[PDB]
């Protein structure tokens, strides 16, 4: 019968995998992309989702709605609200202690609570895979952090009912990236060290017997991707003024469109040495050709880079854990393909080897993928 599929709901991008003729497909968008940003745009004729969202950012900032995560399931008094609001720029009204996203859509003022915005995201994932499949999908397993309270959890499972799908279970991204590597079917003690696009999280698991056991968690939910491309965005504003003797950083639309490009490098930088950044009419009507090393790079976001080993530390040792009895290393996260984020974590796990077979960007949605196929035969 009709396969269930796995999603990631990320809080930058989400990803959507089916286990299928024995293995795991994750599957393209129509764009052709294996992750799908969490992002959705309104203008004055249509609703855009995941790609076409971010891509008009720019031109669009105060209805291009994301982060919805950091909102669903919290109240509007929370303290993650009230300090969270100052960054975005898009609206946040509260209606009877409920946050909801203001924005114009079709000429119109419309609100929309997190789990609708979030449904709208699930909508996109799962009409992707419906488009490779080629039938409907009805099942899914959707993730969520380690963290999540039991009103952040059922919000998540809420978004997936209004998206159409019947939620199999909601389960941590720690447990999925796990399943994944088969972790579950060698006392195992994992670590998961997941470096997003704006949250970091490190995981120590304890599996006996299939059974999974939260030990500890530490992290920083404001480090990730988008910190590194901001120490790019500040360095390349610098060189700006230095050739141009002009100051772009007050233009919110030349900075957005650096920052755009500004990821694409860093992507590179992973894979090569040196990487180009090209932007027609940046300001005024000048292009802005340059371009930056890795070794630059690193520079410029040492000290980030550095402190991921602290959240590490603490983990170890509020799971009363010494690094030798890790037995598994995992990456999660597009950002721990930096090799400098790799170099520092294998250094102080004394050059082990680190589990990143699988992509760390499909990491999670391919193990909910795998528990999808396993829940869906109990029914
Ligand atoms: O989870 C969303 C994060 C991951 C980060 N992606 C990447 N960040 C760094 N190197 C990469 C290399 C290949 C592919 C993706 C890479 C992307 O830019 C965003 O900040
Ligand atoms: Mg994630």
């Amino acid at each position: 019968k009709a396969a269930a599929i796995g999603i990631d709901l990320g809080t930058t991008y989400s990803c959507v995998g089916v286990f299928q003729h024995g293995k795991v497909e994750i599957i393209a968008n129509d764009q052709g992309n294996r992750t799908t940003p969490s992002y959705v745009a309104f203008t004055d004729t249509e609703r855009l989702i995941g790609d076409a969202a971010k891509n008009q950012v720019a031109l669009n900032p105060q209805n291009t709605v994301f982060d919805a995560k950091r909102l669903i399931g919290r109240k509007f008094g929370d303290p993650v609200v009230q300090s969270d609001m100052k960054h975005w720029p898009f609206q946040v009204i509260n209606d009877g202690d409920k946050p909801k996203v203001q924005v114009s859509y079709k000429g119109e003022t419309k609100a929309f609570y997190p789990e609708e915005i979030s449904s709208m995201v699930l909508t996109k994932m799962k009409e992707i895979a419906e488009a490779y499949l080629g039938y409907p999908v009805t099942n899914a397993v959707i993730t969520v952090p380690a963290y999540f309270n039991d009103s952040q959890r059922q919000a998540t499972k809420d978004a997936g009912v209004i998206a159409g799908l019947n939620v199999l279970r909601i389960i941590n991204e720690p447990t999925a990236a796990a399943i994944a590597y088969g972790l579950d079917r060698t006392e195992r003690n994992v670590l998961i060290f997941d470096l997003g696009g704006g949250t970091f999280d490190v995981s120590i698991l304890t599996i006996d017997d299939g059974i999974f056991e939260v030990k500890a968690t530490a992290g920083d939910t404001h480090l990730g991707g988008e910190d590194f491309d901001n120490r790019l965005v500040n360095h390349f504003v610098e060189e700006f003024k230095r050739k141009h003797k002009k100051d772009i950083s007050q233009n919110k639309r030349a900075v957005r469109r650096l920052r755009t490009a500004c990821e694409r490098a860093k992507r590179t930088l992973s894979s090569s040495t040196q990487a180009s950044l090209e932007i027609d009419s940046l300001f005024e009507g000048i292009d802005f050709y340059t371009s930056i090393t890795r070794a630059r790079f690193e520079e410029l976001c040492s000290d980030l880079f550095r402190s991921t080993l602290e959240p590490v530390e603490k983990a170890l040792r509020d799971a009363k854990l010494d690094k030798a009895q890790i037995h598994d290393l995992v990456l999660v996260g597009g950002s721990t393909r930096i090799p400098k984020v790799q170099k520092l974590l294998q250094d102080f796990f004394n050059g082990r080897d680190l589990n990143k077979s699988i992509n760390p960007d499909e990491a999670v949605a391919y193990g909910a993928a795998v528990q999808a196929a396993i829940l869906i035969k109990s029914t």
